[PDB]
This record gives structure tokens, C-alpha cells and sequence, in this order.
């Protein structure tokens, strides 16, 4: 595996989902970022509107998130540590990272334009195409990956021995 696969769990009914809807599902016009994100990033990675997500750290499970890495956004009702409510609606989105941008702690104010508490989430990942809504539930994707059906991490790293089982499917979705 030359790239990595991460799972990010977006809890519905929380500010996290509101932020996700804003910048991953809807996206933002490029002019909302001009003056704050360098034009190189915007040129290379905003195909029309810009799509991006942000986190408090550069790493997940101690793995650095790199451009070219893939992200499964799990969307559902968080009901316990690492568990989703499978009797409520769930969704999964698949993105591939075009670029990563670390915003300095001193430069986070613009993130509040877009996100509740945005200034906390200064490790940004950009997606050139809107992450693709998959046909499958969280429980079907977890099953294919060998996880328990209701697995719902805040941030998870999919080890290569598991990622390998689904890697060719994921590449074909994203092509
Ligand atoms: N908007």
C-alpha cells in the first residue's frame, strides 16, 4: 500500500455534522478562501467550488495524513464510544485528498467563517471532487472491511491487511 485509508466519523445532530455539511457536502466558493489559502492550493485542488475538512491534529492513529490518501466519512448517530446507532440513518462518503494544509495556530480566525469552533480544526485536507456518497450503509462497509457492523470511530486508520481487501473497489469508485 503506497497510500493510506482513514475513517472519519461524523456524528449527526452535532456541530460536527453542520460543519461537514458546509464544507464537504455543499462546499464553498473559491472566493471564500482567497486571501487565506494560497493560490497554488486553490488552483491545483478547487475544480469549481472547494471541498475541505479540518482536524485538531496532523495524524490519525499516529499516521500522517498525506495527499493521495483516501477518507471514508461515516455519517450517523453516535451513541457510544466508537459506535453508531444502526437503527437510525447512516451514510458513507469516499474522498481522495488533493492537498493538505496546516494552518498556523495564529492564523485560524478565517476558519470561523465556515465552521462552528472552526479555529480548532487547523489541519486541513482538500478534496478536488465532492466526496462520493456510497451506495452502502456503515454496516455494509464495515462488514466488507471486517469490522463490527456498528464501528464508528472518531478517527481511524485502516491497516493495510484490511485496506487491501477493498483497495481495488475503492480505486474503481474514484476513477
Ligand atoms: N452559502
Amino acid at each position: 500500500m503506497e497510500n493510506q485509508l482513514f475513517i472519519i466519523g461524523i456524528g449527526t445532530g452535532t456541530d460536527e455534522y453542520e460543519n461537514f455539511e458546509e464544507t464537504i457536502l455543499k462546499g464553498v466558493k473559491r472566493n471564500e478562501l482567497e486571501g487565506q489559502i494560497g493560490p497554488d492550493i486553490l488552483d491545483n485542488c478547487c475544480s469549481d467550488v472547494c471541498y475541505f475538512w479540518g482536524r485538531s491534529k496532523e495524524t490519525i492513529y499516529e499516521k500522517k495524513i498525506d495527499k493521495g490518501d483516501m477518507v471514508l466519512f461515516y455519517v450517523g448517530k453516535r451513541i457510544s464510544r466508537n459506535k453508531v446507532d444502526l437503527n437510525q440513518e447512516t451514510a458513507v462518503y469516499l474522498g481522495i485528498i488533493c492537498e493538505t494544509v496546516e494552518i498556523s495556530e495564529n492564523d485560524v480566525s478565517f476558519l470561523n467563517d465556515f465552521w462552528r469552533k472552526g479555529e480548532n480544526f487547523r489541519f486541513l485536507m482538500f478534496f478536488k471532487k465532492k466526496p462520493e456518497k456510497l451506495h452502502h450503509s456503515i454496516n455494509e462497509i464495515n462488514s466488507k472491511l471486517g469490522y463490527n457492523p456498528d464501528y464508528f470511530p472518531i478517527a481511524g486508520y485502516v491497516k493495510p491487511e484490511r485496506m487491501s481487501g477493498v483497495y481495488d473497489i475503492l480505486k474503481n469508485i474514484l476513477k
